[PDB]
């Protein structure tokens, strides 16, 4: 099950990306 593993480890670093773009991206929000 590590194969899984591994794909779900990279899809979370991915979703980390994914959190840090909408925290930046409610910041363009805020100041708009």
């Amino acid at each position: 099950v590590n194969r899984s593993t591994a794909l779900l480890k990279s899809l979370s670093a991915e979703r980390e990306r994914w959190e840090k773009t909408s925290e930046t991206f409610k910041n363009q929000m805020s100041t708009i």
